[PDB]
């Protein structure tokens, strides 16, 4: 025959976690050297001019939901906020529930650009490093 | 595997976050007189020639933000260069008009920030500017 | 959280350009108000104040010399030309190396002229009297 | 807003000279060659008859007020005193401080007629020139 | 520009004299001792001997115009009444206006020669001394 | 500072006579009444016994000089032409300009004495008047 | 114009010059007149004054003896020669001290004669009789 679809994943209605799955992510500067991770922020600027190339982490202690992407290319005229939303959508956090982002342990006003963000806190490497959170530091 | 670069965010008009909650606000209601003086003090004996300008946005202008409200001015810069020192700070395009005020006036593009200073200068030492994009 | 720190990062530039679209407008004096408006000030101006030379003090147009919002100018009758020429540099912040002018009347008054006498013989008819400045004699 | 007027001024402790303020005073005779002046002082004397054109100007070493008006167009029946009252009210000199004129070098008694003085003492220009200062800075 | 020429004086209400401008004059004799005067005059004997060396002043209590000069060298040949118009036109006297002269508080007649008014008044220091005045008080 | 000498009279094209010097120019008799003359004269003899008084006044149509004195008081033994040279001094008239006196229009001779001459002509008050030209009447 | 007073200047001189320039005619009184005239006056006397000798006396030429002006002289019949001769000493005022003499056609007339004796003897044809004085007896 074939398999039916059944709705019956009802759980104790608290879902628990898994208690051996063992996914070790690692911070992106971790995982590349300095030269590798500036090669290809030159390389992402001039292919994609008028973006701002940003890696966006959680913070480690936080319980904000996660997402395999990190890496945003952020149209250099949209303000932070807009940036927020985006990170909003892509991670599915409800509206109720507070994100916070941080450059350098500070909270950028809602309505900087990205443009201006970048032009004064972008990496060594060429990067914007943004570090996103559901509580304030 | 490594992660792509992706050109998928350009996709409207883009919404701001609905739950982003940053302080945004004035630096004279974040610190009390004193330890403003203090502050204006000490920066007053620690860059000499330097005027020390706090330049925020005016609540209902819509111009861009920036982290950036403490600005230490060379005395012998013009309005119009500070002005322009600001206008680079927010990245506005120059097609955009920009704006600030000392005291609900607007300036002369010609005249020393050392003696806009001289003249406006705050009880606590500092000079307070407001930048906007219009002039209401 | 953190407060922002000072940091002395404006005097390194390379350059300081002059921004391109800040649309403010200084007027003439005598083109904001109207000559009955402009007598009656004089008049009120100096009843209030005796044995002061109410001076209307704006910059020549074509000076790069430094602007001011301050135009009036309540001056001790006493006062010399060339003392009073040294109140509008403090007031502009002009540095010493650079000379400055004034004109009553498109001329240069000598210094040690007494404020009252230039007044005396150059006021305007609406009693106020007017007083060019610049950094390049004309 | 506008501009509120300010008695700020008067309270200063000094009223420094201004350090560079650079008025280039030239004597009348160095700005003109003779022919200007004797053409100027003719046809002053056919267009105002009863006149004596005085170009007067302060003693360089004096410390004096000075004043931009150096044409001085004084009636010929009046004395020496009424003139020189003229001058003082034209640079606003105190009272209390005396003021001395000079034509050829030579204080003139107070009632002489200044057509006799101009008589005697005319430039070959047609001009009478005096030179008033607080002192005398012939003697 | 260039200053010009203005009857702004002629207008005045009215024309005081000053009240602060010196006289470093008093009469000729109480200046100089009488030995230099007599010296003088006998310079002016050897330099000038067809010449009567005249010291012309004006009367104390006259209104009439006084003049710088006093010093007078007058031809000997010249009559009293040429003599009193010399003084008259170095003074601006109107001819409407009567003029005296006097030599020891008298009237010289208008047809003596000036020659005989010193061979008989000359003073002591060798000078002539005439008062001239615009009305007859001695 | 000094004012000095100088010939600026001598130089003129010419000399005119002042317009409006007022000086009475009249007779020694007009000016005082007979009573007070003859009183003079009287005085005069009194005080000076042995001189002769004069009064010697000009023609009035003669154009030679006038001066103010004319009051002399002649020692008795002059002549007449002494007397007349003390007039001529007086009066400084040039020695080739002739000199007239008159005593009641004649001309007394050089040798007379000037006493007889008042013996003989003096007037009721007790002077002796004489009359000064240039001219011969 | 105060009174003239009388200064006794001219005696204290040193010396008395005779004027160089007073010409007066020195002429006898025959030269003056026509022998018709002097007939005509002395017959006009003779009936105006008949008891009376008219005599023209004159000073001689050479004589240092005063001058005067009257040369006409109305003699009284019974006067001597000597008492008309103290007459004309009074007329010249010669003083006493000095002696006087008197010529009738150059000779000397006694003192006790009449000059009505000497007129009968000397008449001139013209009527007068003609006495010449002096102060030598030449």
């Amino acid at each position: 025959p074939e398999e039916s679809w059944e709705d019956d994943i009802a759980g104790q209605r608290t879902f628990p976690e898994d208690p051996n799955y063992p996914v070790m992510k690692s911070t992106f500067k971790s995982e590349y050297p300095f030269e590798k991770r500036k090669a290809e922020s030159e390389r992402i600027a001039d292919r994609f001019p008028n973006r701002i190339p940003v890696i966006c982490e959680k913070a480690e202690k936080s319980d904000i939901p996660e997402i395999d992407k990190r890496k945003y290319l952020v149209p250099a005229d949209l303000t932070v906020g807009q940036f927020v939303y985006v990170i909003r959508k892509r991670i599915m956090l409800p509206p109720e529930k507070a994100i916070f982002i941080f450059v350098n342990d500070t909270l950028p006003p809602t309505a900087a650009l990205m443009s201006a963000i970048y032009q004064e806190h972008k990496d060594k490497d060429g990067f914007l490093y943004v570090t996103y959170s559901g509580e304030n530091t």
